[PDB]
């Protein structure tokens, strides 16, 4: 059903910029790049516009079918560097190993915790050795902003000085889309933190968080987070 | 070893050598709920039973069995049911006979016996990750009898306290609070002391809304949820949530 909020039937762009970010920190790319929950190419066509060899991961036979669409448009040079696989970012297996591992804000925000250890994992065994693994990830205010530190001093006799911070860990992102003269959404808007101290948590070296600007230009709203295997 | 905070950093740097880290959940040289155990009470009004879920060493449940309830304590750790037990031993017999204490996890537990109404704190739901409180929810409509209650208190944080921040464009956005990482650091007032021990310690802090949304979700109908100072005073740092099985 749809989410009833309290101003309130649900609700349910151009990734050359992000595309850019992302190869900006993989520097060179020896090698063809596995990109996760591709959706019908936003990243993955800007991506094949930089000469990379991509293989695109996406679960929806629907979404893929809009996918292989837009690739039987691309010029042949294009298509022949795109192959697509039906699958599951949170749980996949095509045996081979990549030296780039790339998924989006968007696609992350889409699996929950225990999803996102199956992913974890799964990137582990398609990395080659050296291998680096990028998300990107969008960053709210909440999650940009230095959490305010709370003082207060405390007894027993001996005097304490207690400090406490509440730091971001996820947000809802909830939506209402309005005629000005009634449409909904509610979706997980992680922090790039929580997500560092999960990659950490699973076998990862975080080595490198990049605030960028998704659309190119003015605030930075994004994080690209470099990940790599010990 | 322990979690080495900001303040924490610049405090040992400080310090030298007197300078000790260490987690606050263990070597401690530093319990009363009597009135987040009166909000309850406030909140039931009780024909019978009561089940407790992660009970510890009966901060609340002893406060409860004050007030003439049969209470079920549950709890995982058999640690800590031993504390429970001396304490429980050194009792008034009327006291000690209307405890029940039961070893189990509160996310996958189950019992030859159904409550009123089952109870939980804070401390105690936040233990828990996002599957577990799934269990937890799923376990505790099992336990409850026609028409129980359902209540839990949960901490709330300044960012969920506020009403979320709107950027109008019409189309509206929040971002409505789901969980933080509750992070402290304590010492000494002073700074000679020797040794001079700095506890830090970083816990799950829920949003009390994000618990109502997931409670509705696992099939509860959320009733009433009212704002509380866990210290009977001063700002309303706690949330008291009812919840019933919709009938
Ligand atoms: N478990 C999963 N495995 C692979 N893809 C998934 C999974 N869950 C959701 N998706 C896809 O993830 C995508 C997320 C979308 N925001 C599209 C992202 C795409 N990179 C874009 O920039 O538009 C959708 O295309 C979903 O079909
Ligand atoms: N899965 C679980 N089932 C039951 N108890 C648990 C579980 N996980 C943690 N605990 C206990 O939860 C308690 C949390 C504490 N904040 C104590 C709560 C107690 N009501 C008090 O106010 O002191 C600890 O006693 C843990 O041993």
């Amino acid at each position: 059903g749809p989410v009833r909020t309290p101003h309130a039937c649900d609700f349910y762009a151009d990734g050359t910029s992000e595309a850019r970010e992302f190869a900006t920190r993989t520097g060179p790319v020896s090698g063809p790049v596995l990109e996760l929950a591709a959706g019908m190419g936003r990243l993955t066509f800007p991506f094949l516009d930089l000469g990379w060899e991509v293989t695109a991961l996406e679960l929806s036979t629907s979404v893929l079918a809009a996918f292989r669409k837009r690739l039987a448009e691309a010029p042949a040079d294009v298509r022949d560097r795109c192959t697509l696989v039906q699958g599951d970012m949170s749980a996949f297996a095509l045996d081979k190993r990549f030296g780039t591992v790339v998924i989006s804000s968007g696609s992350i925000n889409e699996l929950d915790e225990a999803d996102r250890r199956g992913l974890y994992a799964s990137v582990r065994e398609h990395l080659e050795p050296g291998g680096k693994f990028l998300l990107s990830l969008a960053m709210s205010e909440a999650a940009e902003s230095e959490p305010l530190e709370r003082k207060q001093e405390l007894p027993g006799g001996r005097r304490y000085v207690l400090h406490v911070r509440h730091l971001p860990a996820e947000e809802i992102q909830e939506i209402t889309i309005h005629p000005a003269d009634v449409c909904t959404h509610r979706r997980r808007l992680l922090a790039p933190d929580q997500v560092v101290r999960e990659l950490v948590r699973s076998g990862f070296d975080v080595i490198a968080q990049t605030p960028f600007a998704s659309g190119g230009a003015g605030r930075k709203d994004m994080v690209l987070v470099e990940a790599v295997m010990p």
